[PDB]
């Protein structure tokens, strides 16, 4: 069963992106299972609704009171060190969010850490359907 632990922000990196304190050291996140479009991509720099994904994630966390992350049931880390989380802003999944607001892709899911994939399908769907900034 997956269980909250409670993080202080550092600094929003990107929309898929932030740098916490977690257990007393700074540590890089990436949001499970979601793609934003990249302001800081490695090959193409700054794409469409980037600016407005990092703009959102850097507004809903900076405004938070109690940040928390939420490891799935794989792995913790990927390659490039960065921990492998659901994070949420006052009880709110930002990774839910930004799928739902039409801001993020449901990324290629990598079992064991796939818990939340349902859920997050579903926003999408809504988001589509809806023509959300990145459906429009």
């Amino acid at each position: 069963k997956l269980h909250k632990e409670p993080a202080t922000l550092i600094k929003a990196i990107d929309g898929d992106t932030v740098k916490l304190m977690y257990k007393g050291q700074p540590m890089t996140f990436r949001l499970l299972l979601v793609d934003t479009p990249e302001t800081k991509h490695p090959k193409k720099g700054v794409e469409k609704y980037g600016p407005e994904a990092s703009a959102f994630t850097k507004k809903m966390i900076e405004n938070a009171k109690k940040i928390e992350v939420e490891f799935d049931k794989g792995q913790r880390t990927d390659k490039y060190g960065r921990g492998l989380a659901y994070i949420y802003a006052d009880g709110k999944m930002l990774n839910e969010a930004l799928v739902r607001q039409g801001l993020a892709k449901v990324a290629y899911v990598y079992k064991p850490n796939n818990t939340h994939e349902q859920h997050l399908r579903k926003s999408e769907a809504q988001a589509k359907k809806e023509k959300l900034n990145i459906w429009s």
